[PDB]
């Protein structure tokens, strides 16, 4: 690996610690490079907050040189992760609160009080799912037996997906985030995902219900309501977002109590809280890598750096998570008792953090205990340190999860 002054990173995933590693020690702010496209990436924990909170550094792709250049089109692979509709994830300033606040309100923790049942009953049914999987000693993959599942479960649950509709939705996602996916197919895959959830947005106009989807729709009277654009982008960011992070982080936490079963035993024993070993998953092996990406509307001076007018910066939280000056010499290490645990920002800062942080905790919180609960001799059939990150650039995104039920 010769010296660069510029970080490609691997679309295949091969190496993800030398990769992070890389990032801390080239950062705070260092060069990457994205399948063929430049950008700048924030590696550095306060440097991160300052700018997430920078007005100068906003979503709207319109503001991205390349973009305005004709040099960066819909033909590159990640474009999709950015070239969206109207709605919280593209907006910026005074405009933003506005389509924010009914997601923000409705998952707030007291109102997901309500939806806690479901999420049990999701829970009981796909361990039950396990049981008979992982009958007569089978192994099992508890991605797509239990992690995988459950997300889509839930956030479909919230927003109003009918249950007969999530397999297709699931299918259309995991081609989205494969940079295997052949670029015409992608673009492809992204206008019917675009289809369907217009046609969901037309359905629960005619008929609303108890759902949140139905709510942005229908605003309490006051408003002013939001387009059409907005309602389907906010619902198609919610769904997305909703599924894909919870995944990794429900799979990543099992990885990581199983490979630190001393650590295990800490929460299954009550010294530890559950809450507090999630939260140092967050930190130390989250559901996001990097996160594509901000532009600024000017030159903005770090002392002693310039990021220029028009270029483009990533979050790559991920290495960001693993800062050596927020959280000590031993970063690197999974270690549920540390002090800094809750001080990670891998739910984002400023105005575009994460509107669904108590849910993706909750679920997270009620899946993991029961469980091990449920199985407590649970243990990988395959080395931890083999399962393989499926090739999706931006996202932690783990390809299967050998179990055997145990005993
Ligand atoms: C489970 C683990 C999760 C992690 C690690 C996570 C992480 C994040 C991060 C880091 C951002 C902001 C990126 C940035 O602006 O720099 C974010 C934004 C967002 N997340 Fe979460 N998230 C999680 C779960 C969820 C869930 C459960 C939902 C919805 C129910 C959700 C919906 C959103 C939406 C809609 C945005 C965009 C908000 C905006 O730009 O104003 N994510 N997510
Ligand atoms: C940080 C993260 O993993 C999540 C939070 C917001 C999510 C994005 C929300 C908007 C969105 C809508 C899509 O239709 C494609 C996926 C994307 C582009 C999402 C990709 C994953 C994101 C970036
Ligand atoms: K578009
Ligand atoms: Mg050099």
């Amino acid at each position: 690996c010769p010296h660069s002054d510029t970080l490609t990173i691997d679309p295949m995933i091969t190496d993800l610690a030398g990769e992070t590693s890389r990032l801390r020690a080239a950062g705070p702010l260092t060069r990457i490079d994205l399948l063929g496209v430049p950008a700048l990436a924030v590696t550095g924990h306060t440097l991160a907050r300052q700018l997430l909170t920078d007005t100068r550094l906003v979503k709207d792709i319109n503001a991205w040189s390349l973009w305005q250049s004709g040099t960066v089109t819909r033909q590159w692979p990640l474009i999709g992760m950015i070239d969206v509709d109207r709605s919280m994830f593209t907006v910026d300033g005074p405009e933003h609160r506005r389509l924010r606040i009914k997601t923000t309100q409705a998952l707030t923790r007291r109102r997901l009080d309500a939806l806690k049942p479901t999420i049990e009953r999701y829970v009981a049914e796909l361990l039950d799912d396990l049981e008979r999987a992982g009958a007569d000693g089978a192994v099992v993959d508890l991605k797509s037996v239990f992690a995988y599942p459950l997300p889509m479960r839930v956030i479909s649950a919230l927003m109003g997906v009918p249950s007969e509709d999530q397999e297709q939705l699931l299918t259309w996602y995991k081609a989205f985030f494969s940079i295997l996916t052949p670029q015409d197919e992608r673009l492809r895959v992204i206008d019917e995902m675009h289809g369907y959830f217009t046609e969901m947005v037309r359905r629960k106009t005619a008929e609303p219900g108890d759902d949140l989807t139905s709510a942005l729709i229908y605003a309490t009277d006051g408003e002013t309501p939001l387009t059409e654009e907005e309602v389907i982008g906010n619902l198609q960011a919610l769904v997305a977002a909703g599924h894909e992070t919870t995944v990794s982080l429900i799979l990543t936490a099992v990885r990581a109590l199983l490979s630190h079963p001393e650590q295990l035993r800490l929460v299954r024993d009550g010294e530890i809280g559950w809450e507090t070993a999630i939260e140092e998953t967050l930190r130390w092996d989250g559901p996001v890598i990097h996160l594509l990406m901000r532009f600024a509307t000017e030159d903005i001076d770090l002392g002693d750096a310039v990021i220029p007018r028009g270029e483009g910066v990533v979050m790559s939280y991920r290495a960001i998570g693993r800062d050596i000056t927020v959280h000590g010499a031993d970063a690197d290490d999974f270690d549920i008792t540390r002090a800094t645990a809750a001080r990670h920002i891998s739910f984002g800062h400023g105005p575009h953090i994460c509107p669904g942080a108590a849910l993706a905790r909750l679920e997270a919180a009620i899946a993991l205990p029961a469980l091990f609960t449920r199985f407590p001799h649970l243990h990988p059939a395959l080395p931890l340190d083999q399962i393989p990150n499926l090739p999706v650039l931006t996202q932690n995104d783990l390809s299967h999860f050998p179990i055997h039920l145990g005993r």
